[PDB]
């Protein structure tokens, strides 16, 4: 079956056949759409089919489908599953899998870049200090003095569910949050719970507004250990505005490297529970969400105050005015310090070209509209006007429960 | 089967049970989500009638009363011999209010229970329809103090005697293709404008020409009528600080009055049911003015503001967008014409969702449409999970009549 999507600004119609290869479920039914819901041990039984599908995809990608090398690989993986109950991926297959998990990431607007991904194989890692060393190298490589490069580091796969590698941080680099006795928060409110765990585990909190959190690292199912990323490795950008000189006096800064570290990478039925990956920021991530969400730094009032806007009526659009200024400031600061960043016009335009190319060469591009449309100026970006189909392909990145909810403490 | 929706800004969690009463399908399957697709007999009619009357009699606390059973009997008799049936006024009014209540794409539903319903089922000719429509326009406009209303023409019979308003809204501006190849006026209406012109309309060929009405009674050929200009309330657009803004020559009309939808109540189809409320500012300032395939004025405005249009990263489009929108709101307010900003409307919608969850067990909501086309994450609806599903009575889209009509 063929499925058409229309852009209502250009009248370009595209045809999706890729959705046929989808297996995993959406959450939706014929009677309910769950499209806006944030989150809607394997045995050899389920394993060999998942391995086979993956290797068929990999061998097709290299124009060796049905070859002797393809068939010998299937046989070898199959032996390995029944005798050991799991299997190991070749390097080439790991690289292919990690790239494809990105290619298949329907909430990611930056996928035009999917084929340029530096894969660091850390499957020989055994200890938390070993993990720290791998993460450091990743941060240094990805940072590249401001000229950001996409990278993923892949720790050993899950075995019995009891020896998991996990990075406890949600991102490699994030600012601490501290709930104060009077109920105000110092720093980033999103990271209060995590901050609390760090303190308990023995971190000495500097207790300021922008303290870089320590890494909390779990190797091989053991209790996690704390490490401080060398400050010299953490690139940061002070935020100033091109026209407003008081902007600097707000005391704002952000880090340059967005590095998600809490997702699970699934490849051929194997589960890589620690697979931190990084790219570079779209400006609205910081300016709209991190700074202006009510649940985050929440700077809108204090910025509009200093611009002396009319704040007595929401219909003056004082919030919308302050919002644009803060986002100009974020983009200006990053560009001036030569740290890679993309604005939301440029990123969405690239995405639309990526998506058209993908329908052409691949037969589809799964896309989650709710997430692809940027959180400001939605309809003046081309994605707002693009119909999109959302479905789940493997390899994939998946959410997993926060490790502190599940970890069995060894003491 | 009992579903949770969470607000991620406030942590409030609501449980939805109302979805279990859904009949119609979504377009989605367990394998594919179609949330962003814009458009995704006697034997049949009695279950539809029963389901409707059941919810009606339940709403007036008379489920399982003699009067309930009698009506089911009476409508059932009427279907058997006439192959259709007629709604009592009270059922009709309930049905229309509930179609709005169930409109999952409408952010303005906190108002659903204050809807003035005009029964035009006695209408027979296009002149008749023109009269009812002018009366609707004058009533709703209320000199700028807008009131919600719907006018309901006779229901579909054998489908060869359909009542239709060919216009997409009662009040819209003309669109003309130029010798240049550019477009004068509103590009969205270019085709309907040619239909009017080929029908007889002498077009003024300007930027902001109110279209005539093209009205179809009883499957006959549609006829043209100008709405008395005095009944069309328009607002010249100025900025509260940019003097030069008025020089742009922008204006918009006060009454948003959608006229091409189909109202389904209890299996009965009302193919002409024009309805109106009032505008949220972004519909005009973000979509009508700034869409690339609409009036598309961002470039002219940014220029007058002397913004650096060299790089997208100066956010010049975003800056111009905010000012256009402050101006739309300012103009309507200064002229005392009802308008709501997107911060106010979305705050209202959250309050409405909570009311519906409490009183009704849920609220169908389409996040893709409810989140405003600017400043999304700074409105509370952005952070609100929503379940989308289809309840009846409903408003539905239907084919443009010119692809259907037999001349
Ligand atoms: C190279 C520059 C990149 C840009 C500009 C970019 C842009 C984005 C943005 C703006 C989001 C939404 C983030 C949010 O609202 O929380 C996102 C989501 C995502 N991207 Fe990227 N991306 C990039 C690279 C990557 C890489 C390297 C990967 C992994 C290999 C990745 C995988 C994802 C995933 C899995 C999500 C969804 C996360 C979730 O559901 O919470 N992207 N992307
Ligand atoms: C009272 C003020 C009202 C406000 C502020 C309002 C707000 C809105 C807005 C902003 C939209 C999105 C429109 C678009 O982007 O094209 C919408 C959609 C809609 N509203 Fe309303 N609404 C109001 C009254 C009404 C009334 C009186 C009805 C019917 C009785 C109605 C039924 C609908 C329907 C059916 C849609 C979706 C139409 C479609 O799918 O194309 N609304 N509403
Ligand atoms: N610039 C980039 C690049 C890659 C990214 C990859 C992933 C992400 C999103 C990670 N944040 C999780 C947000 C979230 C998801 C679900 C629930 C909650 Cl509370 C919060 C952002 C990215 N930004
Ligand atoms: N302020 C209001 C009140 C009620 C409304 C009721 C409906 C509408 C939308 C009417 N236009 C339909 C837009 C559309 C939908 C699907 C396809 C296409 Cl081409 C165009 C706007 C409203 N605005
Ligand atoms: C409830 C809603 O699904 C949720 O707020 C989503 C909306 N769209 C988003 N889009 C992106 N990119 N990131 C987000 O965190 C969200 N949040
Ligand atoms: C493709 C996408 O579904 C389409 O552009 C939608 C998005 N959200 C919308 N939201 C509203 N309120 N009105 C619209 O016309 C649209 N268009
Ligand atoms: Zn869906």
């Amino acid at each position: 079956r063929f499925l058409k999507v229309k852009n209502w600004e250009t009248d370009v119609v595209l045809t999706d056949t890729l959705h046929l290869k989808s297996t995993l479920e959406t959450g939706c039914t014929e009677h309910i759409c769950m499209g806006s819901i944030m989150l809607p041990v394997r045995t050899k039984d389920q394993l060999f089919p998942l391995a086979k599908e993956f290797l068929d995809q990999y061998y097709s990608s290299i124009k060796r489908f049905g070859s002797k090398a393809h068939m010998d690989r299937l046989e070898e993986v199959n032996k390995e599953i029944e005798s050991t109950s799991t299997y190991q991926l070749k390097d080439t297959e790991l690289i292919y899998g990690a790239k494809h998990a990105w290619r298949n990431a329907s909430r990611c607007v930056g996928r035009i870049q999917w084929s340029k991904l530096q894969v660091f194989d850390a499957r020989d890692c055994t200890t938390a200090h070993g993990m720290f060393n791998y993460i450091c190298n990743h941060v240094k490589y990805a940072t590249n003095k401001g000229n950001l490069r996409s990278a993923i580091t892949i720790f050993p796969q899950r075995t019995d569910g009891k020896h998991d590698f996990r990075v406890w941080n949600s991102q490699l680099i994030r600012y601490a949050g501290y709930k104060q006795p009077d109920g105000s928060t110092l720093g980033d409110p999103a990271n209060v719970q995590f901050t609390e765990i760090c303190i308990q585990q023995g971190w000495k909190a500097p207790r300021g507004r922008f303290d870089v959190l320590p890494l909390l690292l779990q190797a091989n199912g053991n209790d996690p250990e704390l490490f401080q990323i060398p400050p010299e490795l953490v690139l940061e950008v002070p935020i100033r505005h091109p026209k407003f000189d008081w902007f600097k006096d707000l005391g704002l800064k952000w880090y340059g490297l967005p590095a998600v570290s809490n997702m699970l990478l699934e490849i051929g039925g194997l589960e890589f529970s620690a697979c931190p990956f990084s790219g570079w920021y779209m400006g609205t991530e910081i300016g709209v969400r991190d700074y202006c969400d009510n649940s985050r730094y929440n700077i809108l009032e204090e910025v509009a105050k200093k611009m002396d806007l009319d704040m007595r009526k929401t219909s003056s659009l004082w919030k919308d005015q302050a919002l644009v200024e803060i986002n100009i400031a974020v983009l200006y600061s990053f560009q001036s310090d030569k740290v890679t960043i993309v604005d939301h016009h440029s990123a969405t335009e690239s995405f639309i070209k990526h998506m058209e190319n993908e329908y052409r060469c691949r037969g589809g591009c799964p896309a989650d509209w709710v997430w692809i449309v940027p959180p400001m100026s939605g309809s003046i970006t081309p994605v707002f006007h693009q119909e999109m189909l959302n479905y789940r392909l493997t390899p994939s990145f998946e959410y997993q429960p926060d490790p502190w909810n599940t970890h069995v403490w060894k003491g």
